[PDB]
């Protein structure tokens, strides 16, 4: 499972769309989706770069370049923004709302938070 | 006079089905807003039945291109009725309103508050 | 002439059943995953007959989320027959159109119905009891 | 064998029973896995008979309460069970999936695929 830098940047675009939907400051939810996404093979400042590309496109352009993966890479995406707003493994109703919409809209995979916490322990 | 091609009014309403269905609940308040408000989008109710069945047959990705594609004044419409079929009352509680911010976000859509939402859709 | 005494009946439900009423027929119409807007107008328009006026019904509603769809069986389960007769023939017109229902819409009620310990009914018989 | 106790395999029974009979038709197909199925909750073949005929005795809606219930991996078990019964070599059909998924609605049950039922019992 490769990825370019530009779809790398729609991944990150898409977690932080998600992660800002609520409106409020959420450290330990941030630092999820900061360490796990070194789990595709990037460094710590690297996944710092990533993000604040993100600023500079489009969440529409990063939804076109997330659906035309194959299903493989689109199940481990699925999977990363699944792992995000999980607390000891639970997600609450209003969370699970907003991780299945962006799935939706992103043409994921559906599945429940155990199969996204299996998944990013595998990669 | 602002007008929608079928293919982006069946968009507008996959979003609309998308964004109720979210958290997995039916909210009979949504659904009636939902099909209601879309009519000011210059329909009949015929056509509203119509393109909610048309949108069983397009992926939600095929929309999201074809909202942000859309020139600001309309995305401002389609903001608005999103908005409208969330609230209650002039209201939006928290959840809901996050679920329309993240729906906005992913279709390129402008933010606004609630009360600009309702008084957008006033004047279509 | 003789008239005659006087006999009235009122068909009352508490607030937890007729949370479990809309639980039911919302857990019936999400079945097949798919909504559609006029059967859950008929839901919520059909509920009055229940005797509630509208602006008590977004709370009820809201109410139904809650609580168990397992609690409501239990709280359907539980009435005369009278009353479930009608939560019966409830849940038969809210998927019928146009006096007609599709055999999978059939099953779904049939299902419902033998859980909750409904009465069977034709959609004929769903139909005319709601109205009178 | 995921155990049960004899009043909650007479529930099993009947919810299975119950979602068989909603649209009218009684497949041998699919009473054939309703019976294998129920073998491995520790039920002889020729059991299946009586513990169906024990089911006449209990209401629809107690078998649902004794099935809602229940613990996180019995449920998973019941609706694995009632999963399979309708499924044909993997698969389930539209109006099959909204019937087993009402039941398991009404029962308090966990949502899940096909897919995962038929590995649940295997
Ligand atoms: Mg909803
Ligand atoms: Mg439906
Ligand atoms: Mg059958």
């Amino acid at each position: 499972m490769t990825f370019s830098g530009q779809e790398l940047t729609a991944i990150i675009k898409m977690a932080k769309s998600m992660v800002m939907a609520d409106g409020k400051i959420k450290p330990a939810e941030i630092a999820v989706m900061t360490r796990e996404f070194m789990r595709f093979g990037i460094l710590q400042d690297q996944v710092d770069l990533l993000l604040k590309a993100s600023d500079s496109i489009e969440a529409s352009q990063a939804v076109a370049l997330i659906a035309r993966m194959d299903e493989e890479r689109k199940k481990y995406v699925a999977s990363y923004l699944g792992v995000i707003m999980a607390s000891d493994g639970d997600i609450d109703d209003n969370e699970l709302a907003l991780w299945t919409l962006i799935s939706t809209l992103c043409g994921l995979p559906t599945m429940t938070v155990m199969e996204a916490i299996n998944n990013m322990k595998n990669l």
